């Protein structure tokens, strides 16, 4: 029985070594999770955890900042009380209690290869609590390998523990309501070459339970244009091993008011250092998407499409306005062939790339996952000695341990010669954006090309309020937000050639703010852009990287307030659900001088006609308390300059 508390002392962790390995956590004196155990079996028979034989133990204490580039501030704050337990076996487990949360993770200092058959990462509740989880999207219920293949795209159901469905996988980060204005947000970080962690209510009461992807034996290609390799055949075990080494970190998050949980860092600070030196190249910014608009573009003397003079118009576009980036989506490559190699007849990519070259614009190459990883090294090379600044690949949908190995290979592959990366159809960042800073964004979120389909019934404005506290706590989300279409309650259709939000125009516009993203989406066609001067020049400007960051305040799933830093100037977002608000910002966060404010707050009749607002300028200082009301879905954008 050993314990380990928080810097502050009001969270603790209390582990006992007996039959089993298990660990509860406390919160200001009130157990909020009850003994839990966790261990991992290997194929030879071993369980790290049954009647386990300590050998050992190390205490520490760490105060430090870790540097965090293109993120939410310059440096993030690490600190904690470290317990390690050693182990006889050859086998760790390290334990740390930030004030915001409690962590551990196994470690393999054994020599000898073997593999891993399953683990067990159980989560027991003192009650029947409400839980918000996302769903596995697809597969059928009891049929656990028909869920592995997925995208990690879906909202969140809140209901209590006792009520959830016991067949269906939760993948990560999920949330628990421990009551009394606390939570707790389970995640893991530093999830490479390991399977990723799904949660179950198929075990005992008031328990989230742990399972894994089987090891992939036979894949075969196929898939959305065959571009995707489906796992066949899988293995009687979930990850090989055969050298020293850390497993993936089992975060706990635990916080008193929920802008704690929007604001904590442990998922970077968990994630492996970075393996980078020089960052110098790496560019964050904008982009002038195409897709989610469906290069539906008005006003031209041309046929849009996937062609030379559509893409030009783009690279326009964002020029005009110093957005820096313009991705040529799925339609590039010849459909079917998976084949990077082979552009269709109506684009010329070297003319392309040199043209956006002379107009300040980088181009970003979409690519299918098969088609990307089959030839990567020569793909990576080929494109990059051409001009191209990165690549969006698509279309993994798992998270076994090969796939997941792939995401630290492509990050590495494009480091290696300079090109940025934006996953997609994948999984929760988990800490790899620290150890490869190259990879921009990740996708896994219910992004606005929902709305390109999704009936009604898809609340994305109550979506919007709930991934601040859930899903963006492993990292950057590729959201893709923008939209000048904007519909109040009631008023939205699925409509694939000219979407539309849910909501308010400054809930879009709030959204640069509230939302991270360093590879950053203006998802509507430079048409409807150019028609709204006010909004664009507002995204435009707006830095997608951050030296500060301060959550001001929210409630999970109801409204939220963030204010960030860039250099000396200051940017506030704020979003509400669909219930009107009023919200005060009060901006002591500001420095001494005089300020000039810029402010996008919803109109008198953003209830009725969602693309309503209004643009106001007044000086405001640090003892400033501005009022602001946010219409239905709605929400407002602020600029401190
Ligand atoms: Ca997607």
């Amino acid at each position: 029985r050993h314990m380990e508390l928080s810097p502050d002392g009001n969270l603790k962790t209390t582990i006992t070594i007996g039959d089993r390995l298990t660990y509860d956590i406390t919160c200001n004196g009130r157990q909020i999770l009850t003994p839990s155990p966790i261990s991992m079996t290997l194929d030879n028979g071993t369980v790290w955890g049954e009647n386990a034989k300590l050998s050992g133990t190390s205490r520490k204490s760490v105060d430090e900042m870790i540097p965090s580039p293109f993120y939410r501030a310059s440096e993030l704050r690490n600190h904690y009380n470290g317990l390690t337990l050693r182990f006889k076996k050859d086998w760790n487990v390290e334990f740390r209690a930030y004030n915001d949360g409690i962590a551990y993770r196994f470690v393999n200092q054994g020599k000898k290869p073997f593999r891993v058959v399953t683990e067990v990462s159980d989560y027991c509740f003192p009650s029947d609590m409400t839980a918000s989880v996302p769903y596995v999207k697809s597969g059928k219920d009891g049929d656990y390998n028909s869920q592995f293949f997925n995208s990690f795209e879906n909202t969140y159901t809140t209901d209590k523990l006792s009520k959830l469905n016991k067949q269906r996988l939760m993948f990560l980060p999920l949330v628990v309501d421990a009551g009394d204005g606390v939570k707790v947000c389970i995640t893991e970080s530093d999830l490479e070459n390991y399977p990723g962690l799904y949660l179950s209510a198929s075990e005992g009461a008031n328990r989230l339970s742990s399972m894994h992807a089987p090891y992939p034996k036979r894949t075969v290609q196929g898939g959305h244009n065959q571009l995707q390799m489906l796992v066949k055949e899988h293995e009687d075990y979930i990850a090989k091993v055969d050298k020293p080494r850390n497993f993936p970190w089992r975060i706990a998050v635990v916080t008193t008011t929920d802008k704690d949980l929007a604001a904590t860092n442990l998922s970077y600070l968990l994630g492996a250092p970075s393996r980078m030196s020089d960052l110098s190249w790496i560019k964050p910014g904008k982009v002038a998407w195409d897709w989610w608009n469906d290069w539906n573009l008005d006003g031209v003397d041309f046929v849009t499409g996937v062609n030379n003079p559509t893409y030009k118009a783009y690279i326009d576009f964002a020029s005009a306005n110093g957005i820096e980036y313009v991705i040529l989506d799925e339609g590039w490559a010849v459909n079917l062939q998976a084949d990077l190699m082979q552009v269709v007849k109506e684009i010329d990519l070297k003319e392309l790339v040199d043209y956006a070259a002379s107009k300040n614009v980088g181009i970003i190459l979409w690519a299918g996952y098969h088609a990307f990883e089959r030839d990567m090294e020569n793909v990576c090379r080929h494109y990059a000695e051409m001009g191209v600044k990165g690549f969006k690949v698509d279309f993994m949908d798992r998270d076994d341990q090969e796939m997941t190995a792939f995401n630290y290979r492509a990050a590495e592959m494009c480091a290696k010669y300079k090109l940025i990366l934006d996953l997609h159809g994948t999984h929760k960042p988990a800490g790899l954006n620290r150890t490869y800073p190259n990879v921009l964004n990740f996708e896994g979120v219910n992004g606005l090309e929902q709305m390109k389909w999704s009936s009604p019934s898809v609340d994305q404005v109550k979506y919007d309020v709930m991934i601040p506290f859930i899903r963006q706590v492993s990292g950057p989300m590729d959201y893709t937000q923008g939209a000048m279409r904007n519909a109040s309650k009631g008023n939205y259709y699925p409509c694939y050639s000219e979407p539309m939000s849910q909501g308010t125009r400054c809930r879009q516009l709030a959204l640069y703010v509230v939302f991270e993203s360093p590879f950053n989406m203006l998802c509507d066609t430079p048409s409807n852009y150019m028609r709204e001067p006010e909004s664009t020049a507002f995204i435009a400007e707006i830095p997608t990287v951050w030296d500060e960051s301060i959550v001001l305040d929210g409630k999970m799933g109801e409204y939220i307030v963030t204010a960030r830093r860039k250099g000396d100037v200051w940017y506030v977002g704020g979003i509400t659900d669909w219930s009107a608000r009023d919200i005060e910002v009060d901006c002591s966060f500001l420095g001494d001088k005089s300020y000039h404010a810029t402010l996008f707050k919803d109109g008198v009749n953003a209830h009725r006609a969602g693309r309503d607002y209004k643009c106001e300028s007044f000086p405001i200082k640090k003892d400033g308390k501005l009022k602001v009301h946010l219409a239905p879905g709605g929400g407002f954008a602020l600029k401190i300059k």
